[PDB]
Order: structure tokens, then C-alpha cells, then sequence
């Protein structure tokens, strides 16, 4: 047989993921990880998986993982803080995607209105859930 190199594994999970089988990619980003675990893209790709599969505790585990790799990344940032934001961790969620923003805006990788948008979303999905309140 042969082994594969982390960064094959990266890419055969990557295309388990366009291939929709998101508990086969997060296991072939964790092979990736285990082959290597100092490149902090199989943590966020990882954390995708785990957000499509809606597996909170192992999404934010890994966006904490690629941060501390690569605490530069505009897409770690942003699914922190859309983990955030579905645990109702608004604040922290927020700051999260102002940094992302910030990030992408400084990386010229700041598309069209999408982080501004999930901004948006994050702020008054915090503003609704305290204004629900008795
Ligand atoms: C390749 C891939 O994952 N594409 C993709 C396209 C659209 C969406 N949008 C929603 O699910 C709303 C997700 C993934």
C-alpha cells in the first residue's frame, strides 16, 4: 500500500467534502492532522466539517487549534465566530467576525458584503435573543 503525505490527505478531504460526506472528510482531515498537526488549514477545514454535522464542541476545538497556528487567518476567525454565534457566545462571536473582517479587509480577501453580512446577522441575532427576554 501507500501512505499518504498530509497534504494528499488535506486534498482527498477536500474532495470528500465537495462529495458532500462530511463525517468521511473530517476523518481524512484528522488522518491529515495526525501526519502533520502544525498546519492550521486541516484544523479549519476539520471545523467546517464539524459545523456542517453541527458538532459545536469540535468545531470550536478546532478553530482554537488553527488560530493558535495561524492567528492571522480570516476563515479560523470567521468559524469561530460562527461556532460562537450558534453556541449564543454573541459577544465573543461578534469580536470574532470583526477580526475576521478586519483580517480579510487588510488581506484584500474581503468578498463582496459576506462578512459584513454575517455581521450583521451575528449583532442582531444577539440584540433579538436579549430583547425576547422577560
Ligand atoms: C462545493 C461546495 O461545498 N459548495 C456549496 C455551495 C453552496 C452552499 N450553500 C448552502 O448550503 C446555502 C454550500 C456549499
Amino acid at each position: 500500500g501507500a501512505s499518504p503525505s498530509a497534504q494528499e490527505l488535506k486534498e482527498q478531504g477536500n474532495r470528500l467534502f465537495v462529495g458532500r460526506k462530511y463525517p468521511e472528510a473530517a476523518a481524512c482531515y484528522g488522518r491529515a492532522i495526525t501526519r502533520n498537526p502544525l498546519v492550521a488549514v486541516y484544523y479549519t477545514n476539520r471545523a467546517l466539517c464539524y459545523l456542517k454535522m453541527q458538532q459545536h464542541e469540535q468545531a470550536l476545538a478546532d478553530c482554537r487549534r488553527a488560530l493558535e497556528l495561524d492567528g492571522q487567518s480570516v476563515k479560523a476567525h470567521f468559524f469561530l465566530g460562527q461556532c460562537q454565534l450558534e453556541m449564543e457566545s454573541y459577544d465573543e462571536a461578534i469580536a470574532n467576525l470583526q477580526r475576521a473582517y478586519s483580517l480579510a479587509k487588510e488581506q484584500r480577501l474581503n468578498f463582496g458584503d459576506d462578512i459584513p453580512s454575517a455581521l450583521r446577522i451575528a449583532k442582531k441575532k444577539r440584540w433579538n435573543s436579549i430583547e425576547e427576554r422577560r
